[PDB]
């Protein structure tokens, strides 16, 4: 169930797209264009979730033109972020879970 696994990996509340999100996804882009398979000239960060762990996991809402999608990246305490997963096919209200 996501919204077990949201409670049971401690995600927080939804947050406002912030210059902080906006530069990590930035760093990730390469890799956003290759899992989403899509141009993503004007991807537009929405909202983000957060997991405190060594580092800092966040689960973003994007959308492109071909539209919305949830990415994690992962950003360590030191150094640039890393995509690690993507959840394509979103809705634009759909809660940002767990995966």
């Amino acid at each position: 169930n996501p919204e077990f696994m949201t409670k049971v990996g401690g995600l927080g509340a939804t947050h406002q797209a912030d210059k902080t999100v906006e530069d990590i996804v930035n760093a990730v882009k390469p890799s956003i264009q290759s899992k989403l398979g899509t141009n993503i000239s004007n991807l537009k960060v929405i909202s983000y979730k957060t997991q405190l762990v060594n580092g800092t996991n966040y689960f973003v809402k994007v959308r492109t033109e071909n539209g919305y999608a949830h990415l994690r990246i992962y950003k360590p305490f030191s150094g640039a972020a890393s995509l690690v997963s993507v959840q394509d096919g979103k809705a634009k209200d759909d809660e940002i879970t767990y995966f």
